[PDB]
């Protein structure tokens, strides 16, 4: 049973981050509707010795649940040059913004096509809103 | 890079989808931690639908949220995270971003075969607003391609 353990991933997120609000034209300002906040991002992967193993891409979107927890939902996916492309996805909690976050990922190329598991990422410095460092890690199997 | 491969083929046309929301307008964060930061939250759903084929038999069911976005140039999107499960007892996840409008177009996702006989394939997972005949309900028209 094939098991897919990438740990310590240095994830340098470059972030394109915009504040969302409400519709001042268009069909969307006639309607019941607020865009939230959003991140679109491209980030290099590392593993732990600083030698790169892929890349990242994905949008982030600030929402909130009925019980007033502010969520995320992302939908992004991973290349790695060894390993083919993860997909990954989910809503997750936002706050607090510096503990570990995950959702579910799928392999679909390469040799991790039809392994799922869990995409982590955990946010260590944010020191402008271009580059984000980003502690993260995949487990996958099947 | 993805798959190119497509040497299995599922296509799964003319899904019918009886899709149940909840529908959250989203706004200004009111208390807490998120209201001293400049964010809002978008207008979210969250869905969960029953999938049918042509003939009224259920083949399915789904769940996901989708949430509205927009992009630089103020283009209206959703963005979702979602995944079907089918009668045969597979899952297939399908996420991404879309233009909201015209809100009556068939729009479409990458869409990921996760178990059952649809693991390891990927493709598209497409879908159409046909009406909404109450607020808590929208008819959908689905197709799925899967291929690897």
């Amino acid at each position: 049973v094939t098991t897919i353990n990438l740990e310590d991933i240095k994830e340098i997120m470059h972030t394109t981050i915009r504040l969302g609000g409400k519709p001042e034209s268009g069909e969307a300002a006639e309607l019941p509707i607020f865009l939230g906040s959003s991140v679109e991002f491209e980030a290099e992967l590392y593993d732990a010795d600083g030698t790169q193993i892929g890349t990242a891409k994905g949008t982030s979107v600030i929402f909130a649940e009925a019980d007033g927890t502010v969520m995320q939902i992302v939908s992004a996916f991973d290349d790695y040059t060894d390993g083919g492309r993860v997909t990954w996805s989910g809503a997750y909690t936002m706050f607090p913004t510096d503990e570990p976050k995950s959702v579910p990922a799928q392999g679909v190329s390469g040799r991790y096509r039809g392994l799922s598991g869990t995409r982590t990422f955990q946010l260590l410095e944010r020191p402008d809103p271009g580059t984000s460092l980003v502690r993260s890690s995949l487990v996958l199997n099947g």
